[PDB]
């Protein structure tokens, strides 16, 4: 099993990006990860329209070219966003209609192109055309008011000027089947397709949150557009809240469907989030790795050969037999945990959640007051801290989120009594869990 | 007199008090929200050794005549914090030692006692002057080096520079009563008290996390203590994830015993306090009242005509006398939640966490998808958002922390399929529920 989100997607001849911001590559924690994880990836700002063409005519590439020769210099390809969108357009661009909008979009289409020919992988040609009012129809914008066929010339322009790059088109909430706009789109590329529009790739944005939420169904519209001919990408993937099994579960879609390029999650670090409130990506802003995270790369892999227990569960130590127990079925705060023969007892009983906590007695967390080794693990009423989340690794370890240290059987200890404790990682048979 | 923490305090002739920082006076978020909830008030930092006498033999009390000014002028008493203390000394003071600094200590206290006297409701003369060692020993400072005296000396002090003042030994990890520094402090208040000692009063910090957590012997060491003759103070209460058990479990300790004058939060909103990171407060960042909130303010008023469940329950409405209902029993993200008749199933089975959430099926949230009036409520998996937060208050209404709106059977609504939303709270029958 490949140890990084890129090396584990590539395994079924995939990739998984990040959007990276240019501000941040001078952080070695952001660029550690970033090198580390990803094969692929996107400018979350430095190749939109503004960013690239900042007077009409006047074309600016410093800024997308800092991203693009970082990602090239750590192996990664490159998705091009964005060329036509009615957003973050310049204060030129704002101001044209009609004709003149109409060929300064064709203008900056064959500019940044040009500029980036041979050199991009994907590009988001038009972004987000499509309203969220329900009707299925265009979004009412400068572009569109230039005709109908905005798009269709986008996409005509844009094979002319780079015939080496897929051409996408990217949108947001046309995840779930049952959605008007999600239909709109689908009518446009099959349109496209069947009149020979130069379409090579539809970009599913995946913002998901409790608003609009991911739904399973989202395989069926994965499916329905790779019928067109098209190829399908995962294209900003964001998870409000990052359940561990709404990120695998998207994973798996992509990797169920063989049109499906890859997956581009939205940022690296929480904190580096357009959403950091919704803390919707796979690392943390202390840099380590997220419940999620292990899930996302356990999904690349192929998953495991039996399911996780749904509920409940006992935690065995491989090591000693025994299970991970609360000393004589206490529910007081600060108890240190320990071995002992498993039985049926609820102070055994733990449910690992979406969130990654290791929950016992319904709302006590399996908890660490430090981030050293010799920190007792013990139990503590659940809150959330990063102290309380852990990560079910492959190899049967489980690892705090915070400390990023192994849960481990004090001194080898195999006897009913043996305390827990947090210790550097060793693949030991002390640090060893079965789910059974 | 019961719809604010101060005033359901006074009922039994007690206070809810917290600390100011005066630079926050300006910002009317902060002071709408103090001004209100507090009638006694401690000034973070401002009557500090420090603060006040920033070089030898000059006293400036500008900032902390701020503070005692506000909080007067609000309806509030006053705790002094604090006059002799190792810990923000003065460059100058921490230089010192022997008999130079004895004799410093005493005049800093006459000082500012002098200046407030017969203001202040208690002072914390000395602060945290045992160790963490676990010998139950003096901790090692410029001040215990002056000889092992200081602290009675301090106290004679005090007494003699204004008589009217209650005079407090405050300290941090003695409310255990099985720990050594716990001991060693009570050891200490027993034989002054014998002798004739002028203390009145011992501060217990409270600064509970799962490090240090709070233990249920917590009311047994302040009706210890307060067997001795004093009376008892929780002086700077802030809990590691704010437990809403925990903090109506503190609350009802001080209600347990008579001479617990009553409790102060170190702060208002988790963005003031000095431990943001682990939103330790009663309330949000963004000013809105946290699950603990309501849980410290229906203990104050009295609890509940009943105990609070205890976790797998229904939440019957009042006004249809149906049952808050998932959908088929889905536990698919985004299903909204309606009445229907009830029954035993998993389904109906509501668990409130400390964390303020609605679980059901174990892993799933009452979730709200926004934070206007007509927003959905639906199940979505757990995360910790504010969304996923709700306050059971005493009327019977469930309210949304990050919205501040109430659960809500559409239209009026009593029919099963009824679906439930967000909607500001008008105690009709149809926001009022019942978990007996
Ligand atoms: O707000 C700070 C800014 O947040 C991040 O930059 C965001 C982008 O992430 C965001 O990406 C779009 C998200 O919605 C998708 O549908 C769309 O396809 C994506 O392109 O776009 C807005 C951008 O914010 C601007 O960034 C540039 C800055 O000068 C502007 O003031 C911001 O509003 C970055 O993490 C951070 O810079
Ligand atoms: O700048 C951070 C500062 O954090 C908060 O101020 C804290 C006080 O809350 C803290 O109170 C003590 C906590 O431990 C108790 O045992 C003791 O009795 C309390 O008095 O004391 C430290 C103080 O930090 C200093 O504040 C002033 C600043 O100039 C210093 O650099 C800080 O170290 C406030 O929320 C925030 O201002
Ligand atoms: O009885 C007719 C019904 O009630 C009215 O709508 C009420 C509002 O009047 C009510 O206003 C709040 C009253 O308490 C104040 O403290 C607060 O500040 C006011 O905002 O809020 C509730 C609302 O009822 C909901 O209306 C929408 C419906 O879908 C919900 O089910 C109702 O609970 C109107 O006459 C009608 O709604
Ligand atoms: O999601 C809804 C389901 O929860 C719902 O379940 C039915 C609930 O009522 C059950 O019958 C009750 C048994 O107890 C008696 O006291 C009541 O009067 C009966 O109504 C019924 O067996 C369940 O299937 O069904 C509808 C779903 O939308
Ligand atoms: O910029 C875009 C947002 O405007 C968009 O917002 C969505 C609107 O519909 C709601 O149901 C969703 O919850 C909300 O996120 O999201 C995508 C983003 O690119
Ligand atoms: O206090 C001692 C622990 O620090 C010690 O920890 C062990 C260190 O080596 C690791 O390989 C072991 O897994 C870990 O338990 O154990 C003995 C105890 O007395
Ligand atoms: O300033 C004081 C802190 O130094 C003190 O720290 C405590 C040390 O023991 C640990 O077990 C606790 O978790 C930790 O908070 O806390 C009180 C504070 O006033
Ligand atoms: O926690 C242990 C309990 O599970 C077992 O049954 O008896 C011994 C205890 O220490």
């Amino acid at each position: 099993a490949e140890s990084t989100l890129g090396a584990a997607a590539a395994q079924s001849g995939r990739y998984f990006g990040t959007a990276i911001a240019s501000g941040k590559l001078g952080d070695s924690a952001y660029t550690t990860i970033a090198s580390r994880e990803f094969n692929m990836v996107t400018a979350e700002n430095e190749m939109k329209i503004d960013a690239t063409e900042p007077q009409r005519g006047q074309f600016n590439f410093s800024a997308g070219d800092r991203v693009y020769n970082w990602a090239v210099q750590n192996g990664k390809q490159v998705r091009g966003h964005t060329l036509a969108w009615h957003s973050q357009q310049p204060g030129w661009m704002q101001s044209l209609s009609g004709s003149t909008l109409r060929q300064a979009m064709i203008d900056h289409i064959n500019g940044v192109m040009g500029h980036y020919k041979g050199k991009i992988a994907q590009w988001d040609v038009v972004n987000e055309a499509f309203s969220d009012d329900g009707s299925g129809g265009r979004r009412d914008s400068n572009l569109q008011r230039t005709g109908n066929d905005w798009i269709e010339v986008a996409f005509r322009t844009a094979r002319a000027a780079d015939p080496a790059a897929k051409l996408c088109y990217n949108d947001y909430n046309i995840e779930n089947w049952t959605w008007a706009k999600t239909q709109g789109v689908y009518n446009m590329v099959r349109d496209f397709k069947q009149r020979g529009v130069p379409i090579d790739c539809v970009g599913f944005q995946s913002h998901f949150n409790s608003g609009s939420p991911y739904n399973s169904n989202f395989r069926t519209t994965l499916q329905n557009f790779a019928a067109l001919g098209v190829d399908v990408a995962i294209t900003e993937l964001d998870i409000q809240g990052a359940s561990s099994s709404t990120y695998a579960a998207v994973t798996n879609d992509c990797l169920a469907v063989s049109r499906c390029l890859g997956i581009t999650v939205w940022g690296v670090r929480d904190t580096d989030s357009w959403r950091s409130g919704d803390t919707p990506l796979l690392f943390n802003g202390d840099g380590s790795k997220k419940a999620a995270y292990t899930a996302v790369l356990n999904a690349l892999n192929g998953g495991s050969s039996t399911p996780p227990p749904s509920g409940g569960g006992q935690i065995k130590g491989v090591g000693s037999g025994r299970c991970l127990d609360v000393p004589n079925a206490s529910t007081t705060d600060g108890t240190q945990v320990q071995l002992y023969d498993c039985h049926s007892a609820t102070n055994q009983q733990w449910t690992y959640t979406d969130a990654g906590e290791l929950r016992v007695y319904g709302d006590k967390c399996l908890d660490a007051a430090g981030t050293g080794n010799g920190t007792k693990v013990q139990i503590y009423s659940c809150w959330g801290g990063d102290n309380q989340k852990w990560r079910l690794n492959s190899d049967g370890s489980i690892v705090g989120v915070q400390s990023g240290l192994c849960l481990d059987a004090v001194g080898g200890g195999t006897a009913n009594g043996t305390l827990i404790q947090l210790y550097s990682c060793s693949n030991g048979s002390n640090q060893r869990w079965t789910r059974t």
